[PDB]
């Protein structure tokens, strides 16, 4: 079995697709492994690009392919080099840009993390060992932090393991067994921007809503909640629209729904206390005692909603 | 007659196309057969990897092009290998993700439930045959499913068949059926979101459209519905806008159109109730008849609906 | 001049692009001629897939190239295949997924009707002849069309021709005459599902627009329009943003436009009927008159629409 | 220097994109020029079709690469062919479908006008002459013109010129200037659409945003503004989203500034007749006065824009 | 070490991605460097183009492979070409359209400034040294700035330097040392588009919601808000949805965010102002006090926005 040392630099981790859970992984691979030893012109190391390598696999070089099991179609491989070393050794480097899949929970969305793995493994051979994996992912972590989207936790995870595929072919005794590296880096979504100019402004408009109840008349107290009825449809639109599309109820979304509740409740609360009373009394004690207990009542809902 | 197993790996079925009725496939492919014994390096199986594979074609080795029937372009293969056995085996092996079609009808949109396809069939050769079909959906049936935006039901059924094909030349006397691997998943799309985010509101908002009849005067009656009216128009364009996209009347769509035509039903009513008795008389027992009268003819609609 | 008998058959019609005038169009297209006999394997025909094809090509074989000529940019060809025949017969058939021009006018845009059409030209030859086109564009005609969003009428048309091109070299006596084949399939767009869900409501909205007559004060009259002022212009945007692009005007935007007009005349009149009579009358026999005639003029200008 | 004749034949020119000032060119380009004489298959001229030609060039042919200066991305050609004639001729000819730049001022949106232009130089001969060139822009001048969504004025204009590199190399003593083909279409926009669909109701609203001064009450007249108000942001809003996206100021960006603007100085005026006089007076010389003068004030302004 | 000399033509840069914080650069490049002399056709320098290079390569020609550090996927590059000069010279020139990296803070939109930068590399050689680095950024300085979208300030700013990779192998003693080319390129956006269509209304409809407090009856001040209420969702979605899309609040984020609170303190103080006084006293003294006072206290914030 022969032993692979990659290397996996990653430059940028970016274009995060929430409708599909992938996201683009630019940066460098990195393999080294030693096979027989080689004449070389004089006796540096030999370096070959490109368009050349596959000159030196068709005179017989063993270059094993390499697959990013998680990857989303095939990435975007830039230059390619092969080090060719007199000693036998034998470096594969090159610059790639990605797209990969894995499981990505958005329910808590201004206040989510995720975390983007990748997964290397050998295409064909499963007598060829992955020895150690070291990862690069040299991004900052104290330059730009609140300023950028993302929150690196800590330095990249690395794991190197063995895969048993068993649905496999009738002429293999025992050999099903692959060698997988898996790296993981945690993040933490900044919920800054979204703080600010979504949620703050939806807490408004909620807070807003219940000053209906400071409102005289039955007749303005039931067609005003009509317009803020429009407004949290406006705003729910709003929402949807700019922030990432997804097919999943996020924390704003509960807010929202809290909201169109909210409105919707008061026109009941509304209509009841006018109707609730013999003769038409317009039960005053009511509308006083929510003007301060309804929005104590959405509060309250509020922290079992973090139950 | 060559005898040709195929094996199909799914790992992800994602990325529907309401407009286009496509869908996109990740996966592997294999196909074995057995051809003449062959002399390999020493006499393990030899692996020939990517480009050195048309290498091994321009040399004689018979290599059959299956082409996906439905797919919707042609599909990026990722990397590819033959396994060459020294007893005549030949195993290709291929990472893919391609676009494939199906018919799909998504009228009743949020509770609707789709089969998504495959279809292989060789491009060339009716005197070779696809002797077994086994597809390895091997996708969580018991991990995420409340979590996820589809319900696999169950694992995928298959069918090998034989396709007639009329229209062709003249020299074939009797060789005109070609082997059909025909694959089949049945999954139901999670209307959780769709009711709480969609659904939900647009009752609550149609709902509280009915309280109109609440209101003391006419001219507040006649001036609020045009208030309503608005906020209808504008949930449906935040529906349409955020929803998949659809030449087709939905459910939801349904439920818009029910909508508008409650308000303007409501103008009638309205409008009737002044201008229905002599002498100007206001018809009181029909605002407060309708008052719960109107809610109910909306629900009795509702059923029929689901004739 | 060489005979070449071509087919095409025409998997789908889809895609269409409003805003370029565009359609995607799969399927296969086959094309056979007789040249010098040849000495096969055996003496079956022999069969070469893709790659193997321009191997054949370098060593003498002649194959034509077949332009699309209203492609949109260089289509996607997937499997392609030469079936040699030992009498000469070559019958070269593939795959392919390509975008195609023609002239389309949408402006009535519900109820529109296109025709797609294919014209297939040689690159090169004048001295070599397409003898007979036949198409099989064995989609459905009486499976789903209610459903579907297009309805083809006949089948597709074929028409073998002659274009004489004159802008040329100086060296060619007489031969600037090349074949075209030109196939065409008419469509119908079906108009069920613009109608309910955007015509229907349009027509909902301008009619209840009307209603503003019924109310009692001038006051309510006038402002209540600038109420359905602002629906209109809503129920525009949801219109143009949902429905396909275009930079024409639809029927459906002479119904939006028609809207903006009604309303716009109510405000006319209703400020007209205030200050028309002298001392302050209120010309209630103006109010009360177009309460019914404001919605016949519509009527009657709809039906000169259609002149 | 070698005399090469050009032709380029423009079949569409379509998907002009207002962010990037960028248009899409489909149609065939042709280059001829005389060699040294060939021996060719009998002594009729040779066709050379795509994948064959670079066959040629290993061989020794000159051909020579033609680049498009204002071009963005290589362009995708669709067939190619070589002519090789006995006597010494060669002519090239291809399809392509390419974008090209070009510097777009689009401030006077709706009635703008446009030139489309190409610009083709060699790519690394400066002893090679473009002889002449024949542009075939035979799209139609009367045929759809009104339907259309472009006016092309007159046939192509065309300038071979010479264009001086001055920073280059050290050894060219003076041989630093190239050919260069530059062909120009001017085009006017169609704004048949954006006048009926977009002008006119922004007019309709502007115009009836001054209806406001016809209500009695002060009470009346300042709340409708706020509903005005909205009108024309929900109206800026419809705009911006569906025309073409531009980061300069339209005439309809103009429109929208001037409808903004008559709203707000409407509100002044109506708060300023309210609080003018002594001891409450309401000023009812000027609600009247602007009732037809505000109408004259932004008709007088509107001239002075086309100053 | 290997003297290179490169230069780098900047035609466009254009395509900017705020989501991405990428850019796109259209161009040529050109190196020279000095290798052992050569045979040439005659004496001329020897042209070499495109698929005709890398013949050479194959023959033995050295070609270094020079990597865009800072660029986001494989770019593309149009014609390419080597000229070979017999005293040994070689000279590398190349088409290219790449998309670029670098760190971009857009927090201050409207009126911000970037710079754009270019990182050049040689992918596998440090005993090759790039000599000296000419940039021509020779688009305009003084010709179209008001009307354009960025203004570059001076001539782009050029640095050669030296990296140090630690992180290598285990046979370089000390030859871990690489020469990079760094342009920069900077550039100011105009806010002028950005300014009229988008500040200024922002503006007017801030200011205009202060004219609540004009209004008599408390009823009158109350439900006009929500109607501002909902002017401000409005525009705040029509602000997110036409300018480009950030996560990161923007200056006019900040001016979104600030009408928000602006109208709902006057909610605050419209509802003080009637309950704060003994016996119903409607404290006339505040709604006149904050109807000239609540202008200044937005004017005192929004400089302390500056500070």
């Amino acid at each position: 079995p022969v032993d692979v040392s990659v290397s996996i630099f990653i430059n940028k981790i970016y274009g995060v697709n929430t409708l599909e859970q992938t996201y683009k992984v630019d940066g460098y691979i990195v393999a080294q492994w030693t096979g027989k030893p080689r004449k070389t012109p004089g006796d540096k190391p030999l370096i070959v690009e490109n368009t050349q390598i596959e000159r030196w696999i068709n005179n017989g070089l063993w270059v094993p392919a390499l697959e990013f099991i998680n990857v989303v179609g095939s990435p975007d491989t830039g230059n390619k080099r092969l080090m060719l070393f007199p000693d036998g050794r034998v470096i594969y480097n090159a610059r790639f840009l990605g797209s990969f899949s894995n499981d990505m929970d958005f329910r808590l969305f201004p206040f989510d993390r995720q975390q983007f793995v990748l997964e290397l493994e050998p295409f064909s051979y499963n007598n060829q060992q992955l020895r150690f994996s070291d990862i690069q992912v040299y991004t900052e972590n104290i330059d730009n932090e609140e300023i950028d989207e993302w929150w690196i936790r800590g330095k990249a995870s690395t794991h190197i393991s063995d895969i048993r595929y068993d649905h496999l072919s009738s002429v293999q005794p025992n050999q099903n067994e692959f060698s997988r590296i898996t790296v993981r880096i945690d993040a933490v979504r900044n919920p800054s921007y979204y703080l600010w100019s979504f949620i703050l402004p939806l807490g408004l408009i909620i807070a807003a809503s219940w000053s209906v109840f400071w409102l005289e008349s039955f007749s303005e107290r039931l067609q005003t909640s009509f317009t803020l009825m429009l407004t949290v449809v406006a705003y729910a639109f709003y929402t949807s629209n700019i922030l990432p599309r997804l097919p999943a109820t996020t924390v704003i979304d509960q807010m929202i729904i809290a909201g169109y509740g909210s409105i919707f409740a008061a026109i009941l609360l509304i209509i009841f206390a006018h109707h609730r009373q013999a003769n038409g009394v317009e039960d005053d004690l009511l509308i006083q005692r929510c003007r301060l207990a309804f929005p104590l009542g959405f509060l309250a809902i509020g922290c079992v909603l973090v139950i």
